[PDB]
C-alpha cells in the first residue's frame, strides 16, 4: 500500500454514502442515525484526509468500531447506542478541547428522528462547573506530573527526551486554555495555532509554543528555562482564576 | 504549589507505606493486594518522581482511583477488582509498550496471598496472537493515520505542527518495535533510546529518531523527506516479518 491518496470532497462522499447503505443493508432496523465527521458547516479537510463516521445504534450496550484500510484511504466507524453516544458527548476529560469538536461538525446523512441532532445539543450545553472540574484534575493529572518529568531530565537526563516531553506540555497548556475558555479546536494540527491566539494566557505559555511551532527543540537549557517560566505562569495564572487545587491532605481518603 | 519537591527514594517509601497503612484502615479485608510499580517499584527512582500504587480488590467491578498533590509531591493509586485487572493486564493496545511495565517492575507491599504474582503471570502469558492483531491495528490506526496527516500539511500546512506530529510519529514507531519485541519501557523518557537500540528496525525510523532526540526539527522539507522514508520502511519491514493488513475489502462488515 501506498499510504493514503489524494481525494476531493466527491470522491470522499462517495465513499461515505457506500458506507451508509452498507451498514444500513447489514444493521437494518437497529440504526438510528450514520453521520460523518467534518462534513457540517466545514471544510478543514485536505486531499489526503481519512474517513471518520458515527452510527448510533438502537441496541442497548452497543458500543463497537470498524477501522480500516483499502490501502488507499483510512475509515473508521464507531457504532453506540444512543445512551452511550450521549454520556460521552456530556463528559469533559482533560481533552476535551481536542475531542469534542466533532460533535459539531457531524454532517447527519441518515437520521430516523433528530438522534444526532440531540447529540449536537447535548454537546453544546455543557455545565460550566464541569470545565472547573476538569482543569483542576489537568494541574495535577498532567502539569504537575510534567514538571517532574522535565525536573529529572534537568538533574539527571535524558536530554534526549526534552523535544517530545516540551511538545507534550505544549499540548497540555494547549488543552488548559481551551478548556477555560471552553474552546473545541478545528484540528489536531490547528490546536497550538489557535490556542496562542486566546487572551489572558498563563505566562510563558507563548514563549513555550514558539520552540514548540518552530521546531527549535535542541537547546536543552533554553526549554528547561522556558518551561520553569510557563510552570510559574500556571502557578500565578490558576491562582488569579480560581482553578484551586486541594493541596491540604497527605492522603485524600 | 510549587511544583514538585527533590525526594530520597527512602522518603519515597515513608510516603508509601503510610499510604498502604491507611488504605488497609479505610477500605479492609476487601484489598487482596498493594503494590509500587513505576520507578520507585523498581529501585531507580529520580529526585522529583512522583509516586505510582495499584490495589488489588475483592469488591465486584471495583474500578477507582486516587490521584492528588500535596503541592510537594503527586501521588496515583489506582483500585481494581482482581477481574478487570487482569482483563486490563492482558489486553494488548497500540500503547502496551508503553503502559504495561507496570506489570513487570510490581514491587509487592502488601499481599494477602500470590493476588499479585497472578497478575504478573497473567501480563507475561499473552497469547503471540495478540501482538500481532495489535500491530496491525497500530499501522492502520496510528501509521497510516499520520501519513495522511503530514501529507495534508505538505500540500496545505501548517509546518508549525510538523515537529509535534513527528514526535508523534516516532513514538508510534516505537510502539511497533516494542510490540514486534515484546519490550515494555522502563520510562516514558526512555522509550526512543530503548526503541533505537533494537534490532530489526524498520528503514528511515532511526533517521526519523535522531530528528525528535535531537531537537532538531526546524527543517520541514528534511522531516517530511524522513517520513515518507520511513512510511516506506514501514511497508518493506511488515511484509518480510508478516504483519499483513488486510486491504481486500472496500467495507470489511
Ligand atoms: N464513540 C463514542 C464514544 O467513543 C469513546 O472512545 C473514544 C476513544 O477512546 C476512541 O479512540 C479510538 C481508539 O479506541 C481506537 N483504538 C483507534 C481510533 N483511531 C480512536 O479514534 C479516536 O482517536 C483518534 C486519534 N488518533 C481520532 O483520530 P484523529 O487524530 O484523525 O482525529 C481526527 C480529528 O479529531 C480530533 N481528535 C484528535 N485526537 C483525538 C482523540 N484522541 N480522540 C478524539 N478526537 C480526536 C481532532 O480535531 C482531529 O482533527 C479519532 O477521530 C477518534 N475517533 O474514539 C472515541 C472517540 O471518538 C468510547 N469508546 C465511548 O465512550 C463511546 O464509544
Ligand atoms: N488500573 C488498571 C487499569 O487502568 C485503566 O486505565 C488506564 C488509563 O486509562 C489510565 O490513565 C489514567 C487516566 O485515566 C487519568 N485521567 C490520569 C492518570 N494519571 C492516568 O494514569 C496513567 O496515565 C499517565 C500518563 N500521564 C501515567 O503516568 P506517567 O507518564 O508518569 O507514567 C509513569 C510511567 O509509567 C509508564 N506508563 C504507564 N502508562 C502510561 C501512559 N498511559 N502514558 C505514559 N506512560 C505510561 C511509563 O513508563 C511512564 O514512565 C500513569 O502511570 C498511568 N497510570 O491509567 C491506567 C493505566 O495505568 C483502566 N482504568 C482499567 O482497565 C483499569 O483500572
Ligand atoms: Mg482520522
Ligand atoms: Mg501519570
Ligand atoms: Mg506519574
Amino acid at each position: 500500500m501506498n499510504g493514503p491518496i489524494i481525494m476531493t470532497r466527491e470522491e470522499r462522499m462517495k465513499i461515505v454514502h457506500e458506507i451508509k447503505e452498507r451498514i444500513l443493508d447489514k444493521y437494518g432496523d437497529d440504526v438510528k442515525a450514520i453521520g460523518v465527521y467534518g462534513s457540517l458547516g466545514r471544510q478543514t479537510d485536505g486531499p489526503y484526509s481519512d474517513i471518520e463516521m458515527m452510527c448510533v445504534m438502537s441496541t442497548e450496550e452497543a458500543e463497537f468500531s470498524h477501522e480500516w484500510t483499502t490501502g488507499e484511504w483510512k475509515v473508521e466507524v464507531n457504532f453506540d447506542s444512543e445512551e452511550i453516544l450521549l454520556d460521552y458527548a456530556s463528559q469533559v476529560e482533560s481533552d476535551w478541547p481536542l475531542t469534542h469538536g466533532q460533535f459539531f461538525s457531524i454532517l447527519p446523512i441518515y437520521d430516523s428522528g433528530g438522534y444526532l441532532e440531540k447529540v449536537y445539543q447535548t454537546a453544546k450545553s455543557v455545565e460550566a462547573q464541569k470545565f472547573h472540574d476538569a482543569i483542576c484534575a489537568l494541574i495535577v493529572e498532567e502539569l504537575f506530573e510534567y514538571a517532574g518529568k522535565w525536573r529529572n531530565i534537568r538533574v539527571q537526563g535524558p536530554t534526549t527526551f526534552l523535544p517530545s516531553l516540551t511538545v507534550q506540555v505544549a499540548m497540555a497548556g494547549a488543552m488548559l486554555i481551551g478548556l477555560h475558555h471552553r474552546i473545541c479546536y478545528t484540528t489536531s494540527a490547528s490546536v497550538l495555532t489557535e490556542a496562542v491566539k486566546q487572551s489572558d494566557l498563563p505566562s510563558g505559555y507563548d514563549h513555550l509554543c514558539q520552540f514548540v511551532m518552530s521546531g527549535q527543540l535542541s537547546d536543552s537549557e533554553k526549554l528547561l528555562e522556558s518551561l520553569e517560566n510557563f510552570w510559574n505562569g500556571i502557578q500565578e495564572w490558576t491562582e488569579r482564576h480560581g482553578y484551586i487545587v486541594d493541596v491540604s491532605k497527605r492522603i485524600p481518603f
